């Protein structure tokens, strides 16, 4: 058994010459030379069998990715685990190697507009076909953005993930929320479930607007602290976007503040392309209903450069899990991780 920073990482005979990238709560990852398709591979370990959140995001990600096939979206190239259940403790996913992600890009790099233009428009096509498949990503980061070295773009991070369902997304004010805090839709603190498109457009949008600047837009430091950054940008809702929220609670926060007017794009991005803030503004909308969605935002003039419904693709049919995962015990959960795995045993 190889050995990196005291961790076993057992991933041969297929797998050697690994060399250490990272890690994190999620387990660890290392590149390593794969001996039957002669190039060099990401390998992570997961070991998530004593947390039901951590089998949750695990099982999400090898169903979903699995399934899916897309230019602009993470593969899973192989899974390696042990034999049997019993002898099952972790779980390892091999995935393409990329070079780097976005977050780690906007600390370093300024972005040329061109490069923020072929970024959006890679987010934008993925994202197509994730939600043609009816499924939400969830969590759209820069961190969940891994680039190659030629700047080709793949989505990343599926454990949050689930299908649409638009008909059970109401809840009340301040309902808990698991996703990445400064990426969050207003609707999220005021009304929303996040069981809807528009969640991921949203996160989109923040991720133009940080490509933009190389910093947040909407840093919010705690829960409701986000929807104040939300709104210190675009200012008081409408009455026709605040009639909209029909829960009193929500409705009598947002009556409750005082009058702010809209900050226009050009005054927070006065370097940016007027084509690239117009999108920026129909993705940050505080209406979901009203936000622009990833086929029409491909369509826009923006992207025209690239733009080509074509060879823009999407999923053979509708994703569905076989049942809801949300509430089954860790065992239950490592019993269908260990099926969804299977086809990689020899
Ligand atoms: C967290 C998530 C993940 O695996 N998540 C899983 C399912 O959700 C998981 C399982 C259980 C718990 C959990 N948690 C815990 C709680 N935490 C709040 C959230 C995450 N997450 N990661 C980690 C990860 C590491 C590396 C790569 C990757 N990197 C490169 N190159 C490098 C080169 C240097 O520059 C940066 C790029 N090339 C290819 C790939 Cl594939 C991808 C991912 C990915 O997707």
């Amino acid at each position: 058994p190889e050995m990196v920073r005291g961790q076993v990482f057992d991933v041969g005979p297929r797998y050697t010459n690994l060399s250490y990238i990272g890690e994190g709560a999620y387990g660890m990852v290392c590149s390593a030379y794969d001996n039957v398709n002669k190039v060099r591979v990401a390998i992570k370990k997961i070991s998530p069998f004593e947390h039901q959140t951590y089998c949750q995001r695990t099982l999400r990600e090898i169903k979903i990715l699995l399934r899916f096939r897309h230019e602009n979206i993470i593969g899973i190239n192989d899974i390696i685990r042990a034999p049997t259940i019993e002898q099952m403790k972790d779980v390892y996913i091999v995935q393409d190697l990329m070079e780097t992600d976005l977050y780690k890009l906007l600390k370093t790099q300024h972005l040329s507009n061109d490069h923020i233009c072929y970024f959006l428009y890679q987010i934008l096509r993925g994202l197509k076909y994730i939600h043609s498949a009816n499924v939400l990503h969830r969590d759209l980061k820069p961190s969940n953005l891994l680039l190659n070295t030629t700047c080709d773009l793949k989505i990343c991070d599926f454990g949050l993930a689930r299908v649409a369902d638009p008909d059970h997304d109401h809840t009340g004010f301040l309902t808990e929320y698991v996703a990445t805090r400064w990426y969050r839709a207003p609707e999220i603190m005021l009304n929303s479930k996040g069981y809807t498109k528009s969640i991921d457009i949203w996160s989109v949008g923040c991720i133009l607007a940080e490509m933009l600047s190389n910093r947040p837009i909407f840093p919010g430091k705690h829960y409701l602290d986000q929807l104040n950054h939300i709104l210190g940008i675009l200012g008081s809702p409408s009455q026709e976007d605040l009639n909209c929220i029909i829960n009193l609670k929500a409705r009598n926060y947002l009556l409750s503040l005082p009058h702010k007017n809209k900050v226009p794009w050009n005054r927070l991005f006065p370097n940016a392309d007027s084509k690239a803030l117009d999108l920026l503004d129909k993705m940050l909308t505080f209406n979901p209903h009203k936000r622009i969605e990833v086929e029409q935002a491909l369509a826009h003039p923006y992207l025209e450069q690239y733009y080509d419904p074509s060879d823009e693709p999407i999923a053979e049919a509708p994703f569905k899990f076989d049942m809801e995962l949300d509430d089954l015990p860790k065992e239950k959960l490592k019993e269908l991780i260990f099926e969804e795995t299977a086809r990689f045993q020899p």
